[PDB]
């Protein structure tokens, strides 16, 4: 299906060659500013999944008390004739009445925008329907990828949701 | 189909946001060098096409007479919660008994090595038939969405090919 496809191919294409090396990136970044407590970025990778597939560029968008704070220092590797392809990445603040409660690396999974893009092209001949219906597919074969990869074994984490997201976000972080 | 959201997700994912702005790189790269005649970079993204699905992250080992001269000045966007998402490519020169003999923006399709990758996966469910004839349903694909893509009229060219690989590029070069 669609989203067998785009969830193997994210993995495959993405996750699986930025998610070895993500912890060093975090650790050397808390390491050079002593970040400790709140303000230490997350060990693991915040990923959303709006089922709805509404992809914005900018999360300060989404909920104000998500902010972003720093580019964690790119990643650089030969892929597929590019040499040193750039893989960059957004910490943010999770703010709780005005006061930052938790940091993590953030971002959508951009193959969901696909999915919507998809259903808006008379060519991709794929409907509204397919749209949400392969949107649970993706997170779910995700879900089912990851649980197993070597490569991201506790440096992951997949937010599904359907319309806080500051309050989902920080819940997760909460727990560890 | 696999192949059907891959060439979809390929081109909404990144030729769509990456191909509006490339010829002005490749103008500006051009005009620093004051590069003209066979040293001038074409105006197009030549995308590899390797329809045994083999995507290997060095050029220089497909063919040594494809070497790489330079990286085309990066393109940055904000992109899906990351700040500044980096595009990075890559300047490649094609020889010709030990010369220059044209000059392109170069790299493979990645997807193609995912499909080659979900073979190799057993919870991908997915043959080394399926492989072969999803890497064929892509190719077609993309070239049936690039035909009429707004973004993508005059600035790409599709390299399938089957086992020189300069040779192949070279003829495309030399037709421009
Ligand atoms: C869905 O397949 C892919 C997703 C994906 C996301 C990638 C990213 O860099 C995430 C940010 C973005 O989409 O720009 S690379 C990539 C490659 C894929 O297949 C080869
Ligand atoms: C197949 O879907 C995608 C392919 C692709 C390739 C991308 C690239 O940057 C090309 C180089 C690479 O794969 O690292 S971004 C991207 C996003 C996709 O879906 C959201």
């Amino acid at each position: 299906s669609v989203a067998h496809g785009l969830a193997w191919s994210y993995y495959i294409g993405y996750l699986r060659l930025i998610l070895p090396e993500l912890q060093a990136r975090i650790r050397t970044y808390n390491q050079h500013y002593n970040n400790l407590l709140r303000g230490a970025v997350s060990q693991r990778l915040y990923i959303l999944l709006p089922l709805d597939c509404g992809v914005p560029d900018n999360l300060s968008m989404a909920d104000p008390n998500i902010r972003f704070l720093d580019k964690l220092p790119q990643q650089t590797a030969d892929r597929a004739g590019i040499k040193d392809r750039v893989y960059s990445n957004s910490i943010y603040e999770l703010l709780e009445n005005g006061q930052r409660a938790g940091t993590c690396v953030l971002e959508y999974a951009t193959p969901l925008q696909t999915l919507f893009a998809m259903s808006q092209y008379s060519q991709a001949g794929f409907s509204r329907e397919d749209r949400l219906e392969q949107a649970k597919l993706f997170c779910q074969t995700l879900e089912d990828i990851l649980a197993d990869a070597p490569e991201s074994q506790n440096n992951c984490r997949l937010i599904a949701y359907q319309e806080s997201l500051s309050q989902e976000v920080l819940r997760h972080l909460r727990q560890e």
